[PDB]
């Protein structure tokens, strides 16, 4: 296991030095987005959550094709604010509930130390 806590305060910089391998050691959902919304790493955790195929999902775009029923001002809506900023850090429950059993999470948004990139953890609640 990566022993990284879900919410740390410099969660960001802790995840700078993994690969995607390294990703898939940690104990809650990962998912590295561009500032369009575009899926650029995706950890065998969140696929445990969610039922997808992780190398699957790499390159769609999750607000549109792979996730929408998170296309809400109460998600998505939150994230391109933080894209528009240059700044996010956000912690909120959510219902994952698309072509799956609905699933009750926690969620946290953060801009990555990276250009133009930014973290979604999620975990069990
Ligand atoms: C609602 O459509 C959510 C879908 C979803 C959330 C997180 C994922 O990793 C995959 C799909």
């Amino acid at each position: 296991m990566e022993h990284v806590a879900f919410g740390s305060e410099d969660i960001e910089n802790t995840l700078a030095k993994m690969d995607d391998g390294q990703l898939d050691g940690l104990a809650f959902g990962a998912i590295q987005l561009d500032g369009d919304g575009n899926i650029l790493q995706y950890n065998a955790a969140e696929g445990d959550i969610t039922g997808r195929d992780p190398k699957q999902v790499i390159g769609k775009n999750f607000f549109k094709d792979v996730a929408p029923c998170t296309d809400s001002p109460e998600f998505y809506g939150k994230f391109k604010e933080g894209v528009a900023s240059g700044n996010l850090n956000t912690m909120f429950e959510y219902t994952f509930d698309y072509q799956m059993t609905p699933t009750k999470v926690k969620v946290h948004m953060k801009k990555a130390l990276s250009g133009d990139s930014y973290w979604v953890f999620v975990k069990r609640v």
